[PDB]
DNA sequence: GACCCTCCCCTTAGGGGAGGGTC
DNA sequence: GACCCTCCCCTTAGGGGAGGGTC
C-alpha cells in the first residue's frame, strides 16, 4: 503492498505537501521511493509511524536538527529529552506570568495618570509606596539633566524588569526657591516594577522607596513657562496651610507619547509628603 | 547641545549597532542627523526617549511595523494596546501549561512502560482507567490493519491534544482463537490525554475509556511467530485459573523509536479485564 | 482535469563578516 | 588605533507563486 502519493500522505496525516517536500530536502522524513522518471515522491504505510514524533515535537516546538537527532533515541534516552523539554516551558510559563504581572501594574500606573483629578492644580492624598532605585545627581540641576544620565539606572531597570520604565524621577530639598537655577537634585531614580533579585548591583544605586503617606501634589503637561510655577504653586499650599514637610519634592517625567511624528509632549507631577 | 554617535547610543542604550543602523532602515528611529559626506548617524539626547517604548515592546515580543505604529498612539490608546498584549501572554500561558501537563503524562504513560515486570510473561495487575477515542473496525484484522487506518483518530485526538500519541490500540473478542485469520477486531482506538472539548466531533467517535480494574496483561516485542503464541499464553493462564473475563481483548502497539536509520521495533501489550 | 514536479522570491530581526574610509 | 560606513551572505520552516509535465 500500500502506497501514497505525496497528496494521499499530506490528507492523511494532515501534513502540507510543501511540508513533506522539504521534510525530504533535510533528510528528516523521506519517501520510501522515488521515481527517477517523473521524481514523484510515493511512501509507504508502515513509515507513516515517523510523522507521529516529527508532528508531536513540532507541536511542542523543537527546531528540526533537533528533532533529527532526538528520531534516532530509544525510549529511555528520550524519556529524558522530554524532562528537558519540560523545564524549557517551565522557564516560559516562568517569563510570561512574570510578564503578566509587570503588565498590569504598567497599566495600574499609567491609569492613575489619565485619571488625576486636575492639571495645574494643587491636590492633596493618600498614596500607595513606590519602590525606585536611586543614585546620587552630582549637582545636577533641572536645567541640565539627560536622559544619558539615567542609562546606568536603566540598564539595571532592563535586567530587572525586562521592562523600560516610562517614568524619570528626581528629587530635591524643598525651599522657598526663588529661580531655577537655585534649584538641585539630590538624588535621581527610576522606579522599580519588579522583584527578581536585581543582579550584581553596585554599590552606587540605593534601592529604596516613595513611602506611603500624604503628599501634597501637582501635575500638568510640561511647557517651560509652567514648570516654576507650578513649584511656586506648591510651596504656596503648603506655605498657607501651615502643613509641614516630611520628604523631598518628588519630580516624575513621564512621556504622553514616543511618536517621532509628533512635537514631544510630557507629564511632570510633583509630590511632596506632610503630616 | 549633545549628540551621540551610534557608538555611543549603542552602549548607552544596551542596543546594537546592527540593531540602531536596522530600526534606521524600518524608520522605527532614525538618527536626528546624517552626515551627508560620511554618511555618519548621529542621535540627540532628547531622543533617546523613544527607545523606552521600542526596548520595552521588544522585550514583550511585539513585531516592528507593530511598534511602528504602536509609537503614535497617545496615552489612552496605548493602554488598551497593552491590554491586548495581556491577553495574548494569557493565551500564551494557557496553552504552555496545557503543554506542561500533557508531557507530565506522556512521561507517566511512556514509564510505566519502560518499567514492566517481564516481557513474553503474564501478569496480573491493578489498572487505572484510560480515555480514549474509538472507532467500528469494518472487518479489520491484525493481518491488514493500518496506519492509514488511524488517520480520523489521529486527526481528533491532533485538535484536542496537539501531541499525537505514539500508542496505536485495537480490541477484540476473547476467544479460544486456534489461528490469527479466526480474529478480527471489534473497535480501533487511541488514548486521550487532554480534556480540552473535542471540537465537532463526528457521531462515528465514541469517546470512552479502558475501565480502572484487574488485567490479566502481557508484554512483548514484536516479532511475528511471537504474536499469536504470546496470545495464546494469555488465553491460558486464564483458562489455568479459571478467572472469568469481563472486556475485550485490548492490543497497544507502541514504537521503541523513530529513526528511519534502524529497524523498526515496537512494543505491544495485550490487556484483559477479570473478576 | 487534478495531481505532482523543480526552482525562485518571499517573510523576521538582525549577527558576522570583508573591504574601505575616517576620526 | 578605534570607530563608522555600505553591501553581502547568513539563519527558520516553510507558503505562494509561475512554468511544465503527467496521470
Ligand atoms: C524626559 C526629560 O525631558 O529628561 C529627564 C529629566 N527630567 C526628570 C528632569 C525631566
Ligand atoms: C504500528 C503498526 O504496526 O500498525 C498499527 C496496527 N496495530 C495496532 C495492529 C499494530
Amino acid at each position: 503492498e500500500s502506497y501514497y502519493s505525496i497528496g494521499e500522505v499530506s490528507k492523511l496525516a494532515n501534513v502540507s505537501i510543501k511540508a513533506l517536500r522539504y521534510y525530504d530536502k533535510i533528510d528528516l522524513f523521506k519517501p520510501a521511493y522515488v521515481d527517477p522518471d517523473t521524481s514523484y515522491r510515493y511512501y509507504t504505510d508502515s513509515q507513516l509511524i515517523h510523522l507521529d514524533l516529527i508532528k508531536s515535537l513540532k507541536y511542542i516546538g523543537t527546531p528540526l536538527e533537533e528533532m533529527k537527532k532526538a528520531q534516532d533515541l530509544e525510549m529511555e534516552e528520550l524519556f529524558a529529552f522530554y524532562t528537558e523539554q519540560e523545564r524549557q516551558i517551565r522557564e516560559k510559563l516562568d517569563f510570561l506570568s512574570a510578564l503578566e504581572q509587570t503588565i498590569s501594574l504598567v497599566k495600574k500606573r499609567m491609569k492613575r495618570q489619565m485619571e488625576y483629578p486636575a492639571l495645574g492644580e494643587v491636590f492633596v492624598l493618600d498614596e500607595e509606596e513606590i519602590r525606585i532605585i536611586q543614585t546620587e545627581a552630582e549637582g545636577l540641576g533641572p536645567e541640565n539633566v539627560l536622559n544619558a544620565s539615567y542609562s546606568k539606572l536603566k540598564k539595571f531597570i532592563e535586567s530587572a524588569d525586562g521592562f523600560t520604565n516610562n517614568s524619570y524621577g528626581a528629587t530635591f530639598s524643598f525651599q522657598p526657591y526663588t529661580s531655577i537655577d537655585e534649584m538641585t537634585y539630590r538624588h535621581i531614580f527610576t522606579p522599580v516594577l519588579t522583584n527578581k533579585q536585581i543582579s550584581s548591583i553596585t554599590p552606587d544605586m540605593e534601592i529604596t522607596t516613595i513611602p506611603k503617606g500624604r503628599y501634597a501634589c501637582i501635575a500638568y503637561n510640561f511647557s517651560p513657562e509652567h514648570y516654576f510655577l507650578n513649584l511656586q504653586k506648591l510651596i504656596k499650599y503648603i506655605a498657607d496651610r501651615q502643613l509641614t514637610v516630611v520628604s523631598d519634592v518628588y519630580e516624575l517625567i513621564i512621556p504622553i507619547h514616543y511618536s517621532p511624528k509628533k512635537q514631544e509632549e510630557y507629564r511632570v507631577e510633583m509630590k511632596i509628603r506632610i503630616l
